[PDB]
């Protein structure tokens, strides 16, 4: 699963999704 948050453990299956997390104001300015 090459799609794990840079903080949580919210894993996805693709980029469109992982990005959806890094898209919203989740928590990844780094
Ligand atoms: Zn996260």
């Amino acid at each position: 699963r090459p799609y794990h948050c840079s903080y949580c453990n919210f894993s996805f299956k693709t980029k469109g999704n992982l990005t959806k997390h890094m898209k919203s104001k989740a928590h990844s300015k780094k």
